[PDB]
DNA sequence: ATGCGCATGCGCAT
DNA sequence: ATGCGCATGCGCAT
């Protein structure tokens, strides 16, 4: 998407959002059982809107850190592919289990590549950063020969695959967490 | 906010504070006269929650560019010893919330605040029916079940003076760390159903039968 | 002695 | 076509 340049078409899709985003929170917080809240900011002069939306009372008790939410926001405020960061926390690469890379290298593909869909099994798919010892293949299931296995583990190949992407990318500071 | 006024948030309230939290936010609901209701099998659950958790980053990430306003979700779950607090959605804003995790989870278990040898069913504080509990849980749940069952801090495992009394006949008396049952065994009855069968048999003996069919 | 948690396959909804 | 998440062994810290 691109940001709205035109307001009135700006505050159009605003009130679609926000409203989607309600009905989207409130199935959330009822199938699942959970606390959650959606907040949106604007710091614009003279009363920054604070907006808190979701389950009670976790929507109540995110409204009173609207002052100090907004005080350290204005301060935060004074080749792309994801941060190493598992549900919001960073993990070495090789701090990864074999459970999370196999969940984290689809979604680095789809920033590499550009692609919604890998194209598995397609050699026209395959990034130039693939690793040589591990076949173009569903990471779901490891398929390298038996004697490759006794090389390299399937936790170190996925390390390897995600290793070479981001390097390929030049992306150290984010594999290496500067 | 009165939790009492139905069956299914009822059960979750009295389950402690996870369950509070997650009664207050089916009652949350309950007020919009919203659809839908609370799944209660963790599987169906989980499953809901990612699709959810999905649609929700992919409405954030169009709101927070098309809109040009920062925006996040905050999920909580006030769970021991590890709570549950995930946020995602714009930057800086994503960040400057998660330092707030100490004082936000102490306020909502503030907020909030307004009989058997056996322990509870629970998957991180949410009451489960054992016909509903995974593999992964039942097996990691026996061990704990023993101490509360037995007193006793080691179970024993294949020492014959530690057996107990209602140890199913046909489950070796032998860690549920690997399933050491025969082939034959293994054919008749699978690990899953076994694994049930020594909790249910545990509960049955201590009375406590009642504690094993959270919302049927 | 004993259970936490990774390894890894693979069912199956997507 | 594709990746979530359950089934179970087992490494290994205790």
């Amino acid at each position: 998407h691109v940001f709205e340049s035109n307001p009135s078409i700006r505050k159009r899709q605003q009130t679609r959002l926000l409203r989607k985003l309600r009905a989207t929170l409130d199935e959330y917080t009822t199938r699942v059982g959970q606390q959650a809240i959606v907040l949106c900011i604007s710091p614009s002069k003279p009363n920054p809107v604070f907006k808190v939306f979701g389950a009670a009372p976790l929507e109540n008790v995110v409204r009173k850190y609207k002052s100090m939410i907004l005080e350290d926001l204005e301060s935060a405020l004074a080749s792309e592919l994801p941060p190493l960061t598992i549900d919001g926390i960073p993990v070495s690469v090789d701090k990864m289990t074999q459970a999370q890379l196999r969940a984290f290298i689809p979604e680095m593909l789809k920033y590499s590549t550009g692609r919604g869909k890998p194209g598995w099994g397609k050699e026209s798919c395959k990034p130039i950063w693939w690793p040589e010892d591990i076949p173009w293949a569903n990471v779901r299931s490891d398929v390298r020969t038996e004697e490759q296995k006794q090389r390299v583990s399937w936790t170190q190949a996925l390390r390897t695959i995600v290793k070479n992407c981001y390097k390929q990318h030049g992306r150290e500071d984010l594999l290496y967490a500067f």
